[PDB]
């Protein structure tokens, strides 16, 4: 049932799927990156680089893209989200406190902004809201329109865009069997924060992917380290991802009730397999499945599966802290400092 590494899927993905989202489908112009490449067991994403170039290059990429779109206005399988190109350099910060304050008339919720100004490597959380501001995500109907607006009403083009940049990235949501899977295509068409242990309160098995990086040329360390991150735990991962495809997709005004419904049903069943979960907030998951309809459902679901991605991330960080002392006291204190760069 769950969605599980084969080599059946593999092939159906290379064979099915990839030749119809990838800008040029020449097994010899793309390569798998991350987790899939190294075939983890509990399939998260896709992500892929494309080489197009010279065969597509600035001055006829963007019909390529449009072409993209269009073949999959009847294909209910494949969505394109984002087509992640350009920059808005307004929200471009040099991180000084006067910096800053030229930005709020940009932006609607600042609070949250004061509310992290508090207090010198919490840049994390102004970039973590002005990320998806700076970098320019068009959706498909402001690629085919071929202009966007950015905030204060400032008019901008996407040719000119892929004339000023290199790389555009293609965000899809492909359904591969019972729900939504992620394939990010990164296209270039011209010719690293997580890894340290500093930046972590205490989220034990995200401290584990730091870990795993230090101990990436030791084998017998890093087949246990995989093991623990990718089998044992691999499902708590999953399980997250596959939250955050739900919120991403709706976000972004693209769920409908039929696709919400197969993710919380997918969820409901494999929650289940994981051990230290309040089972309470899928007994209320449940009852909105019950008397709520059409978007308050899918509403109300959003809000409980936050709560539930709070909870499965509890659990797993309780479960991993064994673990991680396990093998950081297997680096030298001297070295365990900043771990690992
Ligand atoms: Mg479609
Ligand atoms: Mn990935
Ligand atoms: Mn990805």
């Amino acid at each position: 049932r769950m969605l599980i590494f084969t080599y059946k899927l593999e092939r159906y993905i290379k064979n099915k799927i990839l030749p119809k989202i990838l800008v040029v489908p020449d097994r010899d112009k793309y390569q798998i990156k991350g987790s899939f490449r190294r075939r983890i067991p509990y399939i998260t994403d896709i992500d892929i680089v494309n080489n197009v170039h010279p065969e597509y290059d600035d001055t006829n990429i963007y019909q390529r893209i449009v072409d993209l779109i269009n073949s999959f206005t009847n294909d209910n399988q494949i969505k394109l989200i984002y087509v992640i190109c350009g920059t808005d350099d307004r929200f471009l910060l040099t991180e000084y406190s006067d910096e800053e304050i030229e930005k709020i008339k940009i932006l609607l919720n600042p609070t949250e902004l004061v509310e992290l100004n508090n207090v010198n490597k919490k840049v994390f959380y102004i970039n973590e809201i002005i990320w998806d501001l700076y970098k320019l995500r068009w959706t498909s109907s402001e690629v085919l329109a071929g202009k966007k607006i950015l905030r204060g009403g400032i008019e901008v083009s996407f040719q000119d865009v892929v004339k000023n940049n290199s790389i555009l990235l293609l965000q899809y949501f492909v359904k591969i069997e019972y729900y939504p899977i992620g394939f990010d295509i990164a296209v270039r068409y011209k010719p690293f924060y997580q890894l340290k242990l500093a930046n972590y309160s205490k989220e034990y098995y995200f401290m584990l992917f730091p870990l795993r990086f230090y101990f990436k040329n030791d084998p017998t360390i890093s087949k246990q380290l995989e093991y623990i991150i990718e089998t044992k735990f691999g499902l708590y991962k999953q399980l997250l991802v596959r939250i955050d495809s739900y919120r991403t997709i709706y976000e972004s005004g693209n769920l409908d009730l039929d696709t919400a419904k197969s993710i919380i049903i997918s969820i409901i069943k494999d929650i289940r397999k994981l051990n230290g979960i309040d089972m309470n907030i899928i007994d209320k998951i449940q009852e909105v499945s019950n008397n709520s309809a059409g978007q308050d459902k899918i509403i109300a679901w959003n809000t409980l599966l936050t709560q539930l991605y709070t909870n499965i991330n509890k659990s797993v960080n309780k479960q991993s802290k064994k673990y991680f002392t396990r093998y950081i006291n297997i680096i030298p204190k001297e070295d365990r400092k900043l771990c690992c760069l």
